[PDB]
């Protein structure tokens, strides 16, 4: 069992725009292990829709190349929980954000979180934000992460982080 506590009172409209994947953590090493790993994904943009769904623009390394993926995340009765069907995942969970600097979120397959859970620390600007990383560490304290990666500004500004 992995238990998640998402942000109460998330206004999805105020997350719109460019983000950078500053850090990642996964329950299973193999999810992130290599450059090719199935959940090694780099957020470019969050685009909320008026009716409160969420488009996720990400980059992923598959066919020798650093390729674009669009994920449609459909809203649920919980503003911080969205339904997806991509990367073999079916849930997006928004743990926390201050809207103007950082956003923490997880994807998982609800059918098996321990082989599935991947969480990221996003920032709006391509700079290491030590506040953001500490919030990510605290949000991860009660999650059973087995791989954790943090990127430097050089890796931030890059195609699939170099
Ligand atoms: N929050
Ligand atoms: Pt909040
Ligand atoms: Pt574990």
């Amino acid at each position: 069992l992995i238990v998640t506590q998402t942000m109460k009172g998330l206004d999805i409209q105020k997350v719109a725009g460019t983000w950078y994947s500053l850090a990642m953590a996964a329950s299973d090493i193999s999810l992130l292990d290599a450059q090719s790993a199935p959940l090694r994904v780099y957020v470019e943009e969050l685009k909320p829709t008026p009716e409160g769904d969420l488009e996720i623009l990400l980059q992923k390394w598959e066919n020798g190349e650093c390729a674009q993926k669009k994920i449609i995340a459909e809203k649920t009765k919980i503003p911080a929980v969205f339904k997806i069907d991509a990367l073999n995942e079916n849930k997006v969970l928004v743990l926390d954000t201050d809207y103007k600097k950082y956003l923490l979120f997880c994807m998982e397959n609800s059918a098996e979180p321990e082989q599935s859970l991947a969480c990221q620390c996003l920032v709006r600007t391509p700079e290491v934000d030590d506040e953001a990383l500490e919030k990510f560490d605290k949000a991860l304290k009660a999650l059973p992460m087995h791989i954790r990666l943090s990127f430097n500004p050089t890796q931030l500004e890059e195609q699939c982080h170099i």
